């Protein structure tokens, strides 16, 4: 449970709360998307999707699901948050206060990163004999591992150190589309389990960089010296540490502090400015000191701007259990073949959609053409109606599941949608029959057949069914993160 | 507007915000007869009725009109009241707090006293363009001379001594059947204007009485004399004086205090019991000084428990204006006829009802049989429909007037429920048109057509239409008193 919480699956990087509260968030700010307050959301959230803890830690991780600040662990904010959620110069953990601050859900991205349609799809929990969860979303980008995370968790601390953002385009752009080049060739790949392409840590908002060393990358910030003034001006820090946790680390060293004279800090969560004056003969006795090598001079030595990015990769597979990983292509590998059985799922359930509709509605014509031969108005008993269109071809529907076709298989909708009563043809009194009706019934027939052979082309894709759709919503996803990031989610 | 406020009309002896508090709770408890506190029910009043005032003298008139105590200026509680709303003991203000006493309309007798029915037969005064109270109630007793008022008002000192119940039984139970001996007896007396019949003040609850001298009453109390204690014991008081303010008035004539030794008060609103011990030689002296007459002895005038019943009876009739009367005779002529013209509109709507109900139901039966002949399905227009719905005899009708004929005049009744579109045929798909519905149609023709043959008897109903109805509705009006006092206005 413990491990099941605080360890996430490789399919959404997040908790079972945390997709409680993407749940019950689509839930509320469906109708309408007007800003609520944290707490108001939060009552919403423990009441339907049944929030099985207290609300400190319910409005903690809703917060921490709006934490918007370079370095956090959401490059996605979840929610539009407006406020004061935090800052990273002051540890990140400086949020608001629960009553003043408002949370929104961000529809317009979410609508495109989850499947809005294939939320029916999904294989629901359906605990207490209520509506409850996702055993796990399904994103159209891999998003478990696009996003930091760095915890003290359960069996291991937490770490996903990010990945880049094209890197990942350009993986699934070749796993879907035959017009790369290299198609077969990542076929080939992934055949025989070898790694072919570039698969970088982020860079956004990051004005380091990074080197491999043995398996192990470094990440190095930067500095300016200036003995004029004896001043060093840090400028970057290494990945997601916090200002003034830095600065009470160079006054930790007192080794260091032989020459540490004054630490001034004009930094920000915005900006990193940290103006540092030294000793007269500060850093020629550094070099006396500190053995400058080719990882780290006297400076990196000293100020310490370097970072091991050391990893744990050991998430929970769902259907329960946990899948241990080695590399990010593991789970690039077990993450693509899920999301292509549900488009097969997807496309196969609306084809039955539509075959019984195009049932239900040429039986309906049908009906409204007999008007003449039936004129069944010298009938008394409402089953002898049911015998008599039994006689002249008119099957059994049970129209409730034909209207709305909710969360079943495929089978079940085929069998038990054609076993109902024919109230459809019936209610009331007299004037449907009328033929303007008849022919914009007529028209929705036409549209539906058409739908229809699209279906069944889709069907018939190459190499696996509906991969044209999921180029299709990479490219709004891509429309997506463009107009959010280089808006910085504003939105505005 | 103050006098037309402080003086009612002669068919209520209640103000204009009196009839809007009885009309916003009739409108309140219709549903449910689930008992408010007094405030919500007050703002239910001053937002439906648009009580034009504040609400310190509605909280105030709503406990005054549940004042139930022996003496108040209702015999007939409007409320069911659950708390302590007053004691004439101690002068009847001394009720509850507004916020934690209930009051809950007396509907149990309000349906007989009010005719429900007729609630919409009443002229309205649609101010602001919206729903407002009644013009007058109409009830089925002369209700506005049959309960005491006593009070500083405009123009005079609004003075209704009380009636008997019985008389008014004889009175209207005569002018109604002609199964009196005095009926055509009395219908000599009311076009001679003559006074025949005994019209006697209350008797219930007060164990005084009454004599006639000049033209006035005088009402007596008791007394019981004891000089072996010297104490006498007053039990009964004159008519509606309170207790505190008898005590003090006795303390007041220092000449009378020449002998008053010791007054113990051992009453209550629910027993008078009061205990004056005098000096040694009081009554002796008395007589000595007091003269003792015919009209009071030396005690009725010592203790003075005697009253003169003076009264001021200038009620404000409908349509404008004051009616200034002379006898109880007048107030029972004008209230007579308003009834009989009031049952007169009511079957005379009623029967244009039957009318039109009868018919629109003809008229689809007629449909539901012309199923087959018509079999129209071949056109496309709705006009179209009403066209050749006009050919085969379908006549046009306002459904909306048919199935609810709210306020109208008879004449607006026949006129515009005639002029609307045949959609009452029409609206949906086929199914009712079988016969079994027809059946039960025809059911409710054949019901409706001898309800209609019952009202075309009631319209000859000698002298007057409807009288039979009001026999049985006064019968009615006997039932709840007579429930209602055995119960004492508990219902239980």
């Amino acid at each position: 449970d413990a491990i099941e919480r605080q360890i996430p699956n490789f399919l959404d990087g997040m908790t079972r709360a945390r997709r409680k509260i993407l749940a019950g968030g689509v839930k509320c700010f469906a109708s309408n998307n007007r800003e609520r307050k944290v707490f108001q959301f939060g009552g919403y959230v423990a009441d339907h999707m049944f929030y099985h803890h207290g609300d400190m830690s319910l409005n903690t991780s809703i917060i921490k699901a709006a934490q918007y600040y370079p370095g956090s662990s959401h490059l996605y904010p979840v929610f539009i948050g407006i406020g004061s959620f935090g800052s990273r110069h002051l540890g990140g953990k400086d949020a608001g206060s629960p009553r003043y601050i408002s949370v929104q859900l961000a529809s317009e991205f979410i609508k495109t990163m989850f499947p809005a349609e294939d939320s029916w799809l999904l294989p629901y929990v359906f605990e207490d004999g209520q509506r409850a969860e996702p055993e796990y979303y399904v994103p159209v980008l891999p998003l478990a591992i696009m996003e930091y995370g760095a915890n003290p968790s359960e069996g291991w601390k937490y770490t996903t150190w990010a990945r880049q953002l094209e890197d990942i385009l350009a993986l699934v752009r070749a796993y879907v589309d035959k017009d790369n080049p290299k198609h077969e060739l990542l076929h080939y790949a992934i055949k025989h389990k070898i790694t072919i392409l570039p698969l970088r840590p982020s860079n956004y908002n990051f004005k380091g960089h990074l080197k491999r060393f043995g398996q192990y990358y470094y990440s190095y910030g930067t500095y300016v010296i200036s003995e004029q003034r004896n001043i060093i001006t840090i400028t970057e820090l290494p990945l997601r540490v916090p200002t003034v946790a830095y600065i009470e680390s160079i006054k930790k060293s007192s080794n260091r502090m032989t020459f540490i004279e004054e630490i001034i800090d004009y930094s920000s969560s915005e900006t990193i400015e940290i103006l540092v004056k030294l000793k007269p003969n500060s850093l020629n006795r550094i070099v006396e000191e500190f053995k400058e090598t080719e990882e780290q001079d006297s400076i990196e030595n000293f100020l310490r701007l370097r970072n091991c990015l050391h990893s744990h990769l050991n998430f929970v597979k769902p259907k329960g259990g946990i899948i241990e990983f080695n590399t990010y292509y593991e789970i690039l590998y077990a993450w693509l073949p899920y999301r292509r059985e549900l488009y097969q799922k997807r496309l196969m359930r609306e084809h039955a959609v539509l075959k019984l509709r195009i049932i239900m509605e040429t039986a309906i014509v049908r009906y409204i053409n007999e008007s003449a031969e039936l004129n069944l108005s010298h009938y008394e008993d409402e089953k002898e109606a049911s015998r008599i269109l039994s006689e002249h071809g008119f099957p059994p529907l049970n129209h409730t599941l034909i209207i709305s076709p909710e969360f079943a298989s495929i089978e079940e909708l085929n069998q038990k949608a054609l076993q109902g009563c024919y109230t459809y043809i019936l209610s009331l009194q007299a004037r449907e029959l009328l033929i303007a009706a008849k022919t914009r019934r007529v028209e929705k027939i036409k549209k539906m057949q058409a739908r229809l052979d699209k279906v069944e082309q889709l069907l018939q894709e190459s190499p696996f069914p509906g991969a044209s759709v999921w180029l299709e919503e990479i490219d709004a996803v891509e429309k997506a993160i463009i107009k959010g990031r280089n808006t910085q989610w504003k939105f505005h």
